[PDB]
């Protein structure tokens, strides 16, 4: 997921 960072569009609604 590091090579595919997409947290820029991720809500804390779903557990990481």
């Amino acid at each position: 997921d590091a090579e595919f960072r997409h947290d820029s569009g991720y809500e804390v609604h779903h557990q990481k």
